[PDB]
Parts: structure tokens; C-alpha cells; sequence
């Protein structure tokens, strides 16, 4: 997250810290998720697509920092990883940027709701706020664009939901953006999400309640003039989310 602020899982107890196993011993940040029920974490597909194996991934929930425990978060396995189908990948935008991970304990249990583990709700179909809509975005992901490390304290930004129109006027993205990607931007561009920040929540308060409206996909930069930050379009995949749970 480009400017924001810094933040705790209780602000966001919907957010899933996704890390991958590698070879060897070491573990490393891959992409945040969010949980829209005990058992399931939703992503992004291009997170996973280079290492499809499940029994790499490990996801917590409750955890506010990068490379230490905090009180109360919870660690799982992924017993299930659910790419989706249709995924396609350009030289910018992502398609059918969207991915399930059930989630389960050594032990084999599904998460435990508390103060810093919470679920959001999906929204309901086709049904998204106006542009101009102030949305929070939450992840791990770099708070610049040239930065070699992540930030080890979880943040959090807002941004404008942009109108569809906008977004596909060629000096922004052109056709990249299709009716199944969101845009939102800052006005003065200067917040945003980053690389580390995928598969994380883009969350706006809809019928007076948060809802996961969108989840970080891609964007040509961080905090660029005219590039927005591309979210998927979570109101077009219900079908595709109530198939797989
Ligand atoms: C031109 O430089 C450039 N372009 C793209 C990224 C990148 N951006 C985003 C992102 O969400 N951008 C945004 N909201 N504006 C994002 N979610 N992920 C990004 N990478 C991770 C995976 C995609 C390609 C590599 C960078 C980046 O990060 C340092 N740098």
C-alpha cells in the first residue's frame, strides 16, 4: 500500500496473510485474501498460478505483522485450491483474477471467529456503490513502487471507486478493463495498491454494511498518473464463488 496508513487485523479481521514453503525451509509472503466464510479464503489466481501446489501455501488470519506472530492469529493448511477456469494473463491486465483457498488446522478445524478474525460479506450480484465511493484496500504490499522489502505492519488506504467510462479512455487502461475489473484510484493518485498488495479486500460500506467489493489485481505502476488500481469485480463472480463453497 502506497501512502495509507498503518493499521491491526482488527480494523480488517477479514484478512488472510497468504505465505508459500519453499524448498529447503524458508517462507515467504505471497498475496492477502480475504475470509467470506470459517472455511474459505478468496484471492487472486495469478497469486498461485506459478506454484499451483496447495501443499506449499500457508494462510493465517489475526495476524497484523509480516515476520512475527500476533496474539490470537490462526495458521492453516490449504486443503483445497480452487484456480479459476477462464483465468488469461496479458502483459498488464489480469482476467478471471480470483481464487479459493479452504482453509484447515493440523488439528483439521476451519477459523474461529474473534476480535482479529472476523468474515466480510460478499456483495449482492451485479450490485456495486456509485463511483466516487470511498473504498478501503489492506495488505502487506509494497509502500513504494521501487521499495525491495514489504512493510512488516499491515496497512490500509481509501480509495474512489472510478466509473467503468473512465477507466477504459485509452491514456488510462483502454479495453485492459473489462465489466468483470473495478477501478479505483486516489484523485491525486498519491495512494494505491502494490505488488505484495494482491488478492487482498477492496471493502465499501453497501446496504450499510462492509462488503468485499473488490480484490487487488493489477495496475500498470503504484500511485500513477492516469493507472488506477484494477480490482476484481466480486459482484460478477457470485455464481462462480457459490459453485466452489
Ligand atoms: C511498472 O511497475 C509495476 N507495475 C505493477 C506493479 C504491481 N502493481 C499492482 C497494483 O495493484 N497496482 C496498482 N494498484 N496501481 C499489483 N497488485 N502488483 C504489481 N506487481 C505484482 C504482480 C504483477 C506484476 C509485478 C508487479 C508494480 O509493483 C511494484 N510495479
Amino acid at each position: 500500500i502506497i501512502g495509507g496508513e498503518f493499521t491491526t487485523i482488527e480494523n480488517q479481521p477479514w484478512f488472510a496473510a497468504i505465505y508459500r514453503r519453499h524448498r529447503g525451509g524458508s517462507v515467504t509472503y505471497v498475496c492477502g485474501g480475504s475470509l467470506i466464510s470459517p472455511c474459505w479464503v478468496i484471492s487472486a489466481t495469478h497469486c498461485f498460478i506459478d506454484y499451483p501446489k496447495k501443499e506449499d501455501y500457508i494462510v493465517y488470519l489475526g495476524r497484523s505483522r509480516l515476520n512475527s506472530n500476533t496474539q490470537g492469529e490462526m495458521k492453516f493448511e490449504v486443503e483445497n485450491l480452487i484456480l479459476h477456469k477462464d483465468y488469461s494473463a496479458d502483459t498488464l491486465a489480469y482476467h478471471n483474477d480470483i481464487a479459493l483457498l479452504k482453509i484447515r488446522s493440523k488439528e483439521g478445524r476451519c477459523a474461529q471467529p474473534s476480535r482479529t478474525i472476523q468474515t466480510i460479506a460478499l456483495p449482492s450480484m451485479y450490485n456495486d456503490p456509485q463511483f466516487g465511493t470511498s473504498c478501503e484496500i489492506t495488505g502487506f504490499g509494497k509502500e513504494q513502487s521501487t521499495d525491495y522489502l514489504y512493510p512488516e505492519q499491515l496497512k490500509m488506504t481509501v480509495v474512489k471507486l472510478i466509473s467503468h467510462r473512465e477507466c477504459q479512455q485509452p491514456h488510462y487502461y483502454g479495453s485492459e478493463v473489462t465489466t468483470k475489473m473495478l477501478c479505483a484510484a486516489d484523485p491525486q493518485w498519491k495512494t494505491d495498491s502494490c505488488q505484495g498488495d494482491s488478492g487482498g479486500p477492496l471493502v465499501c460500506s453497501l446496504q450499510g454494511r462492509m462488503t468485499l467489493t473488490g480484490i487487488v489485481s493489477w495496475g500498470r505502476g503504484c500511485a500513477l498518473k492516469d493507472k488506477p488500481g484494477v480490482y476484481t469485480r466480486v459482484s460478477h463472480f457470485l455464481p462462480w464463488i457459490r459453485s466452489h463453497t
